[PDB]
């Protein structure tokens, strides 16, 4: 396969559904490279657990933790890391209210080169145990010879775009990593970077981030087909923000509009949203505790009951993962019969204005609260018009894309409800025999 898109290992599925999955120990293994230094971008960290995931021989190599925590949370993280002398920390600035450092990324510097990992898991045991999570693995990027002058740039501009993302932090520890990236050849990269950084962007910067970045890429590097109006949009996520009092406020006016873009020319496109039902969570491998990682508060939900008619159940027979709750986030554009897709995105971004950006100032400014990162698979970047959808995620012509959940998505039944994490469920017990009492 040319895509290098993986799922994390799930404890409790049959071995056939973990063959070709990756655990964090696999990613950090010496087989992937001889580790010199690493940066771990994330939201939540268990530092004791994280160090144990590195190979023993690599556990004293420098690690930088890039986080967004403030005040007591920030103190707690420093306390976790203090026992480890080789760990430095970078507090990503969050100057807009209610922003989060949500990006999940590893920069792995080897003796042999550099690798970039953009994924969806927090660095805690439970996120890698029984959840559906996504991983993109860069190629091993070789160093550019000292004295040689070449861009090391890819047809997708990934090297410049990654550096731009890191420059947005304005952080001394990340300039080090920028200089490391400058020294390596990333020309083999066949994915496009889609990042979110906090700020208010107008003019030339509008297209740099969030859903305008996606729109810009789809305009420039995808083609519109006949009956494009019949190609649905699919969004799949583990958290929902406040989207407004009806669909015209954000969901179908700027989010959907960015996502239905194809080609340079100038809606009844179906929109499927996939988000675990209460029954999905109750009968999951983890039981109700899985809902601790599906943050949708009752306060927000009751303001937007209109949204839930878009919701479809989590189902992933194709990867044996129907009972492994999703913490991966994906967005894609399938054909009307779901046999092809025009593109696929894996990202940290949930269904949230904070993550994707919201237009301000009479449509001239895109305001983003958070750090997010994902990678976009476009057929043009692989010499293709479209991707065939892989029949079974773990089965076997290598140019079909491994969609990790079932298509078509199944609408909620009349008695289903979206998982809402801060109300009780005491009607029926979960797979461990427990109720949920927030
Ligand atoms: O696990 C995370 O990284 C995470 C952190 C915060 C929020 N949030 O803001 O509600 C959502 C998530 C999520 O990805 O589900």
């Amino acid at each position: 396969n040319p895509f290098q898109f993986y799922l994390t290992r799930v404890s409790g599925v049959k071995p056939k559904y973990n063959s070709g999955a990756l655990h964090i120990k696999d990613i950090l293994s010496p087989l992937f490279g001889t580790l010199v230094s690493s940066a771990q971008f994330n939201y939540c960290f268990d530092v004791d657990w994280l160090v144990k995931q590195y190979p023993p021989e690599f556990r004293k190599k420098p690690i930088l933790l890039v986080h967004g925590d403030k005040r007591e949370a920030k103190a707690h993280l420093h306390a976790q890391a203090k026992p480890y002398e080789n760990i430095s920390l970078c507090q990503a600035k969050l100057d807009i209210a209610f922003g989060t450092h949500h990006t999940k990324m590893m920069l792995l510097l080897y003796e042999e080169g550099l690798r970039v990992v953009i994924h969806t898991s927090n660095l805690i045991h439970a996120d890698w145990h029984q959840k559906t999570q996504g991983i993109w693995l860069s190629p091993l990027y070789p160093r550019i010879a000292d004295g040689t002058h070449k861009s090391g740039e890819s047809p997708t501009h990934f090297k410049a775009d990654l550096i731009s993302y890191l420059m947005a932090y304005n952080a001394p520890s990340l300039k080090e990593w920028i200089d490391v990236i400058h020294k390596h050849d990333l020309s083999e990269t066949n994915v496009y970077l889609i990042g979110s950084t906090p700020g208010r962007f107008q003019g030339s910067q509008k297209d740099n981030w969030g859903h305008f970045r996606l729109k810009k890429l789809l305009k420039d590097h995808a083609s519109s087909m006949p009956n494009a109006e019949s190609w649905p949009v699919v969004g799949q996520f583990s958290s929902v923000g406040s989207l407004g009092a009806d669909e015209s406020k954000w969901l179908c006016s700027e989010f959907k509009e960015s996502m239905l873009t194809l080609g340079k020319e100038s809606s009844s496109v179906p929109l499927y949203l996939i988000y675990p039902s209460v029954e999905n969570v109750r009968t999951s491998l983890e039981g109700y505790p899985a809902g601790g990682s599906l943050p949708y508060s009752i306060q927000t939900a009751e303001k937007q009951n209109w949204l839930h008619s878009y919701f479809h159940k989590w189902s992933a027979e194709t990867s044996g993962r129907s009972n492994a709750m999703p913490h991966i986030k994906t967005y894609m554009r399938p054909s009307p019969d779901f046999s092809k897709i025009a593109w696929f995105l894996v990202t940290s971004a949930n269904l949230s204005k904070a993550a994707w950006g919201a237009l301000e100032k009479n449509g001239t400014q895109l305001m983003i609260r958070s750090y997010e990162l994902g990678v976009l698979f476009l057929p043009s970047a692989f010499g293709l018009d479209s991707f065939k959808v892989k029949q079974k995620f773990f089965a076997g012509p290598m140019a079909t894309f491994p969609v990790p959940y079932d298509l078509p998505p199944e609408l909620y039944g009349s008695k289903d409800r979206p998982w809402i994490w801060n109300i009780p469920y005491v009607k029926a017990p979960d797979t461990h025999g427990n109720m949920w009492v927030p």
